[PDB]
């Protein structure tokens, strides 16, 4: 089984990173176009990043439902700035109108600046306190129940979401997070536990405690990862592509991307941000994973690069490991959405190999 | 100069109160109906409510905004249940997509059961205190600046929106109260006071008090007004269809002339429907506008239909451009 | 099996008949009202009329066919003012585009003042020749052949589609008509012949003709109606309705209307005048069978009248005959879908009783 | 004045020419694509091509008319295989739900073994005796006038158009041709002259033999060009580009930056302007000195190329194409 994944570049596309030369600003008949594209070229869904640096996650996912007819929608939801009644009312109303095509991501904000901008001041472990509290409720009004909860941080009395979703008994729950509050949270209450594009080792061993955490709750959980792709017809056009899109970037740009990162209370971005030094050589960790995207980019950190057959077999290798959700995204995200289903389905399980063609 | 807005029915619709025959569900096929017939009509807007027993307002507008070209979209914000910041980039987003079709319309949330069910434990006097600072932060960020403040419910520390709005300063606010602390923060804050259907005495007190208040701040504020409408080609048949609308309801109800409070034995949208003919409905409207009233919040049951109908029978009677709309 | 279609009104829509007081003229935005409204309260298709009174056929259903899930399209083809094999090839592009939506109606004009203004000039015998081996190369083409056909009318020399169509053999082919040249062309090459609201006696007849001459080819047809309905909750208000329908129709635009149809080449359009015969007195010709719309309007010209459980009765009957696909309007189109949506299709077989 | 229009690949779109390999087939999701990428990028309009190997222009530029807001559709109408009098009320319903977007491309078909399939049997001087009674009828309609007509191949009597059409008098015509019957339809009753991607020399001697025909009827028409292109950052790639494009089949510089590869296989243009920016750009100036006003571009694949033309070369084109980059 396999489920793969676009991106809407809600914060912003384009043909090269760090600088705005050839930058193709976000607008609705954009968003139109690259959601479209994924709906008509077969992908599972597309994941909808949330953010100070994007426009909103719920306003971009409602406007394009009623313009897709099989793409499901990942949308991001952030404990401890909105309400938990509030936020399944939203999630039941957009399953409803798309007829059970939505899918939650569980966020939690690793940027302690940004968590102050919207008014809230926890620390890390507040934070997953918050969001264990905002989980429960959020489960439970989505099940028909009328929800009385006093915790630490949050308190509902009487909660009910009057409009049942279409998913039962929720819309899946996809979290990621590395840190231990983040394991202990993802295998206690999520379905689906995302990571970050870390060589296969060191994913393998994030597996392995997640999955053993779960098994003491008595549960099971699938696992996906995030991941760029710069894939071509040929190895040597892969390659230059990869270092086309990163040639635009000052050495002092790299220097500031990799101290704004060290603000971040987020342990996914504290690893993800240590596979490179912010040394301009040397950025292949692994092979065909290359990590020159983290290099000014906030969130993601590598890619895969090679040829058709290259990518496949990295997207196995993780498969093999128990990965059954892989998110991609490229720049632009338009071309690029055609160029990996075009290069790569066909290599892929069913039912993208019969997609292609 | 007048607007006149629609209703979209987000909990739900059907022909008779009281009863479930003749029910028709909310879903985004009848949605997109009601939004698409107001938008070809040439109504200026709709009014999407909001509360538990809505579908969620922001989800619904953001969700017809790509299928309509002019039509506005009154939604509504709830200061204590939602970051200021984070609803002020939603407005953000759905004011862009929209190119500048976005009304926001100030709720506090009267039901303190409901309040008790989203995490809210304030009294009426803490829920406006909420207000007024939401409302300070959440217009300061949409104009650009970045926000430091520290009050008695709300704090925040570089408060950015990141994507300015369309339209400036910000989306327009339309509010809605009758308490003292209402009308201060309306005349302080507010671009369009609302009032329910009362008749046209008690609307024309209302509003002498808000447009007092507003002048001692420098400032003038519209006024609006929300009234549920019955309108057939003859003033027998318009009653008589109020009549039918109430019939299975369980044990004198005309207010004002052609102010008929039947329409608020449930809780349903307003409390108060103009009943008659065009010529008697155009009139009631005239003597509201002579208060000064601008905006015409108008619903019908149902809400498909009546857009049909008020279009078609008192558009022509009506200040441009809905003279001209009709042809 | 029953179908229920409804009827978008590209002549042009309003509240009554013969004025211009209530019109709602056609636009875009409001036939996208129609057909989704349509669509969402599950009918089975449009029904969409052509003519020089009306906007063009092709266009509308393409505009519509990319804004609906389910609603099928019931178009017209007019054989011997365009090519079969370009009209194969729009039929097979727009039955790609919705993945098998697409309904075609046999269309071979009865007015001769229209049909001249399009450049023909053809006896009503010719007309069925041309429409004869119109439809024999339409469906040879659309079945993936390189088709060679020199008949008396038309002729084609490697005529080929090479997008082929969703349904097979093609879209199904819908066709009305009342004189003895239509009864022999329905009996050997459509699928669905199509009758307009004439007394459930009268139907039984034409229907057992078609039903005898299909037989003679080693085929059978299915039969359908077209009817308009003004439904209401009481049998008094339905009638009430009716009567409006009909208040602002003058006697001098009855003889100046329904004598242009005196000039019609229409087999099914002199029987549909024979009913009424201009006289407003008298007009249901049949229990809850209104012949009020025929006085003004050309097509159909009788009407459904009456209350919920009176409407669904004359639809069994006329059902119990064989017919299987219903064609209704209203006026105004908009409101009359959800009325009889709510009002009729709880009282129906299934899907549409189970839909609401 | 200048109208940049694209191209929807109606009979088939792909990376390479001559193999099926990188092929993407013509499906609904795949022609809004192209049309709505046209319309917001700013586009005038795109050209779509008739034919037998194409879907039909009238079905698609109808259906994809309501999915896009300002995008212009250059719809081919075919004289001797529909009447004119149904094609005028086709025309006038597509122009009035587009709000005036209509743009008609007068088509008079050459190969006969098409025409024989689709029951026209006409030599080439009685096709444009067709197409000649045919646009006469056609442009009378849609005015407004009830139109008798008994030439040598049409005959109509009472032929009106009830619904007038948005753009007066009529959706502008557009017409290409190289015989000498069809510079005098051309001079007589088109709006705009159509010419296939020929050097500079070649398009000025036919423009002004139409232009010379013109003035005699006492006329003037406006010129368009139809090319493909191939533009890159550099010239470089560019090239390299043009020779991946016609590997797989079975040299080709006619002029400077006017390359004739894609006209090894029928499928839009014959020639292709290849170059970077400022090349391709150089050479739509020197074409629009000649006086040519409309220019309808494409490229392989057409969704991609139509975000490269429109990103590397509008900036370097008059206004309103300048701007619509930021
Ligand atoms: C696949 C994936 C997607 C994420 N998307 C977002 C996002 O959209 N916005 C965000 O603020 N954080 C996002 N994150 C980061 C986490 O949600 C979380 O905010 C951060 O990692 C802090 O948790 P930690 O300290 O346990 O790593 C994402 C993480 C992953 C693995
Ligand atoms: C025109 C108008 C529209 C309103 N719309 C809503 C609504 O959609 N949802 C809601 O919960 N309350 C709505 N309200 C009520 C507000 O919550 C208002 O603050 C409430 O009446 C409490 O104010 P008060 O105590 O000063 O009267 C509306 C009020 C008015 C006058
Ligand atoms: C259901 C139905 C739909 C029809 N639609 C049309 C139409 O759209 N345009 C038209 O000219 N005639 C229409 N007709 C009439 C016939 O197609 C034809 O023009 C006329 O009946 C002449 O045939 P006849 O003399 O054999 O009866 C329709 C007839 C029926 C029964
Ligand atoms: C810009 C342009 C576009 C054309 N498009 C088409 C088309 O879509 N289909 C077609 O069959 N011919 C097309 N043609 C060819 C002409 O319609 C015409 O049939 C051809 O030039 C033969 O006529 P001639 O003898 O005058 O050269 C096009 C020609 C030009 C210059």
């Amino acid at each position: 089984s396999m489920d793969v994944f676009w991106f809407l570049p809600t914060h912003g596309d384009g043909h090269y990173l760090g600088t705005t030369q050839g930058a193709r600003p976000v607008t609705l008949n954009y968003l139109k176009q690259v959601a479209q594209a994924a709906d008509s070229l077969g992908y599972h869904g597309v994941l909808i990043p949330t953010g100070r640096s994007c426009e909103d996650s719920w306003v971009i996912a409602s406007a394009l439902v009623p313009l897709t007819e099989r793409l499901r929608y990942l949308v991001a939801i952030r404990p401890g700035i909105i309400s938990p009644t509030v936020s399944a009312r939203m999630a039941a109303t957009l399953d409803r109108l798309s007829n059970g095509r939505l899918l939650i991501n569980v966020v939690t904000g690793g940027d302690p600046d940004e968590n102050r901008g919207d008014g809230s001041f926890l620390s890390h472990s507040e934070r997953y306190e918050v969001t264990d509290e905002f989980l429960k409720i959020w489960r439970r009004v989505l099940q028909g129940e009328a929800v009385d909860f006093e915790g630490k941080h949050l308190k509902v009395q009487n909660a009910k979401a009057l409009y049942p979703p279409v998913q039962k008994p929720y819309p899946p729950l996809y979290f990621g997070g590395s840190s231990d509050a983040a394991h202990d949270l993802a295998a206690e209450q999520v379905d689906v536990y995302l990571t970050w594009g870390e060589p296969p080792a060191a994913v393998a061993e994030k597996l392995a405690d997640v999955r053993e955490r779960a098994a003491r709750h008595g549960r099971k959980v699938k696992f996906g990862i995030r991941l760029h792709v710069i894939v071509r017809e040929t190895a040597e056009e892969a390659w230059k592509a990869a270092d086309k899109l990163i040639e635009h970037i000052s050495d002092e740009t790299i220097e500031a991307a990799q101290k704004s990162f060290s603000r971040f209370d987020s342990e996914g971005q504290r690893r993800m941000a240590a596979l490179h030094d912010g040394r301009r050589d040397n950025l292949e960790i692994a092979p065909n994973l290359w990590a020159g995207v983290g290099l000014v980019r906030g969130g993601s950190g590598t890619a895969l690069v090679g040829d058709p057959q290259q990518v496949a077999a990295r997207i196995k290798e993780y498969a093999d490991l128990g990965i059954e959700s892989f998110i991609f995204s490229g720049y632009p995200h338009l071309e690029e959405a055609y160029r990996f289903a075009e290069l790569v389905f066909p290599l892929l399980p069913e039912p993208y190999a019969s997609l292609a063609g």
